[PDB]
């Protein structure tokens, strides 16, 4: 793309991009040996018997980023390889060309340090596939549209009047295959608070849009489908995993949600105790390289 008035602060990028300002957070890189280190080691932890998956995906700087901003970002691509060339028996599924296929189509916000839920969506099915539990297609969902959405953009860019004066449109879906989920605490015992509540979609006003998955991140969610194929997934993820999440009903007995940040138990036993056959550890890649990752070790692996 060509950028427009381009503005740098707090590691973000302020452009115009034909007419409409984006906010981009600019990458330094890292080689992520931590997190792969960690991976590798839940692996060995759960065994041959559990599949256990890795899904590193890029910010919309790996796409987007106008010319002649070259030398002020690092590639995504390259951690993310540097990740999957470090791991050991865990299955790197291959978001970024999953993304990179389909840049035309509205994937990213503008405004907020996320993926729309679209971009998800791809993420989404490039794991389902290799999982041999293919998404069905986005057709099948009822498509539902929050308009003013300004994100986390405002904020990091220190208030810049034009990421406000310029909302995102964010479009989700709801899956078509009946689920029932329960929330928990960090950890996993019944949070009475949200007894008689067991959908994934909170509402929200419209700068919270993207906490409509599961109103936050503190808490552990368990999903419960009427797909009775055997299937149990725990994510672990940051933030951009959120999203992912409604695009796994259709192809899961079971999913429970888990972050990184916010695990207060076990992450093995809690695999055995609840018969869990499959594991996706997703992220972006900031998360993948930087601090978040250091989670894995310190909560998901500490006893």
């Amino acid at each position: 793309p060509v950028g427009v008035d381009g503005v740098q602060t707090n590691g973000q990028l302020v452009v115009d991009i034909d007419g409409h300002t984006w906010g981009i957070s600019l990458y330094g890189g890292g080689d992520g040996a931590n997190y792969a280190s960690y991976l590798n080691e839940f692996k060995e932890k759960v065994g041959s018997s559990v599949n256990v998956f890795n899904m590193v995906v890029p910010t919309a700087g790996a796409y987007y980023l106008p010319e002649g901003y070259e030398k002020y970002n690092a590639s995504h691509r390259d951690s993310i390889n540097s990740i999957a060339n470090k791991l050991v028996n865990v299955i790197n599924v291959d978001g970024y060309a999953a993304l990179e296929a389909h840049t035309n189509e509205y994937i990213y916000t503008r405004t907020d340090h996320h993926w729309e839920p679209l971009g998800a969506y791809y993420a989404a099915k490039a794991f389902c596939e290799m999982a041999q539990v293919p998404v069905k297609e986005l057709s099948t969902y009822k498509t539902e549209t929050i308009e003013g959405f300004v994100g986390t953009m405002y904020a990091f860019t220190e208030y810049n009047e034009r990421i406000k004066n310029d909302p995102d449109t964010f479009t989700y879906y709801i899956p078509s295959t009946d689920y029932t989920a329960t929330y928990y605490t960090t950890d996993f015992k019944a949070d009475e608070q949200f007894t008689q509540f067991h959908s994934i979609f909170v509402d929200q006003p419209a700068s919270g849009a993207y906490s409509t998955f599961m109103g936050g991140d503190q808490k552990i969610v368990k999903i419960e489908t009427a797909n009775k194929n055997g299937r149990k997934l725990c994510i672990f993820k940051d933030s951009y995993g959120n999203a992912e999440v409604p695009f796994f009903i259709d192809s899961f007995e079971e999913i429970y949600v888990c972050d990184i940040r916010y695990f207060d138990l076990y992450a093995p036993d809690f695999i055995k105790d609840n018969g869990i056959t499959d594991v996706l550890f997703t992220m972006c890649t900031f998360s993948a390289v930087g601090e978040n990752a250091e989670g894995i070790k310190n909560n998901l692996l500490s006893k």
